[PDB]
């Protein structure tokens, strides 16, 4: 049973090309059951995507209020499902940016669970 903290980590961090989108999407398992259309990781550490949760208190594009926009920018990867695309060979365009994340975060202890938006 994975935690909803363990499926953000493995939806969103990569802390370690043109390539990348394409593979990472799938050793993450998000074309598993369909092409999921849009994904994005986070090249920062754990820690740093973790302190988010104390950091700005923003929003949630649901109306929620439990989400943290970085103070930082921090590092990365857009994965966009290219209009070419045909399930089970799922095509993303990458794309690299430094921009600021938004979070929710849930729990005991309060951990990210779910990724917002960029800004």
């Amino acid at each position: 049973k994975e935690t909803a903290a363990a499926k953000f980590e493995r939806q969103h961090m990569d802390s370690s090309s043109s390539n990348y989108c394409n593979q990472m999407m799938k050793s993450r398992n998000l074309t598993k059951d369909r092409c999921k259309p849009v994904n994005t990781f986070v090249h920062e550490s754990l820690a740093d995507v973790q302190a988010v949760c104390s950091q700005k208190n923003v929003a949630c594009k649901n109306g929620q209020t439990n989400c943290y926009q970085s103070y930082s920018t921090m590092s990365i990867t857009d994965c966009r499902e290219t209009g070419s695309s045909k399930y089970p060979n799922c095509a993303y365009k990458t794309t690299q940016a430094n921009k600021h994340i938004i979070v929710a975060c849930e729990g005991n202890p309060y951990v990210p669970v779910h990724f917002d938006a960029s800004v």
